[PDB]
């Protein structure tokens, strides 16, 4: 039941989405390692996601949520990078989204900072890079990151040194790193219903000058 609406360049939603994924771009502590080097995208298409059944899926989930945290969602608009896009967009997030190994526990992780969901666009730690290269920092190959609407709820705020329940309480956790200053949090959902797929954003890193 998916379709896909291309926004123009010309158009102020392209323009806000694009900045975003722009002024989020952070240097990592691998060097580049999983994602590259870069310090900007080349933006190549920006897509809206349409998808009637996810979409009362994840607002049904939402008003529930609301309901429990004092009439507040906590709704935010978050990256998420993985070789599963194609499939999210059709299907929906669910417990195969989940980072099994995650430092929050088991659950689906959005990144305030695109650049972090760009490491995880070829798998954990950047698996083995572009299919056609092999190249984490591959600035050929057309990536695909997705800009998700996120009900966060009542989250639990867990300080980090950088499919599981949330603590009892709480809807998401918050991993929000104490050490790198410049790091943006990551947050933790542990239900599929509470993300959906808004923007489908293929781009290419660009090789810094
Ligand atoms: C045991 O493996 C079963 C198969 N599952 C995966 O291969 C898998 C699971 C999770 C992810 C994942 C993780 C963390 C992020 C973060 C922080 C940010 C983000 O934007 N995306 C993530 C995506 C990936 Cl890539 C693969
Ligand atoms: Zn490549």
């Amino acid at each position: 039941g998916t379709i896909l609406i291309d926004l123009s360049p010309d158009d102020k939603e392209f323009q806000s989405v694009e900045e975003e994924m722009q002024s989020t771009v952070r240097e990592h502590r691998d060097g580049g390692h999983a994602g590259g080097i870069f310090n900007r995208y080349n933006i190549l298409k920006i897509q809206k996601v349409c998808n009637k059944k996810l979409w009362e899926r994840y607002t049904h989930r939402r008003k529930e949520v609301s309901e429990e945290n004092h009439n507040h969602a906590n709704e935010r608009m978050l990256f998420h990078g993985s070789p599963f896009v194609n499939a999210i967009i059709h299907k929906g997030f669910d417990e195969r989204h989940a980072y099994i190994g995650g430092m929050f526990g088991a659950g689906i992780y959005f990144a305030e900072n695109s650049s972090k969901s760009n490491q995880y666009v070829y798998g954990i730690g950047g698996g083995t890079g572009c299919p056609v290269h092999k190249d984490r920092s591959c600035y050929i190959c057309h990536r695909q990151l997705l800009f998700c609407r996120v009900t966060l709820g009542k989250s639990f705020l867990q300080f980090s040194a950088m499919m599981a329940h949330s603590p009892p309480g709480h809807h998401s956790v918050t991993g929000r790193p104490s050490v790198n200053g410049l790091a943006l949090a990551e947050y933790v959902i542990y239900r599929g219903e509470q993300a959906y797929p808004e923007y489908l954003i293929t781009y290419q890193i660009m090789r810094p000058e």
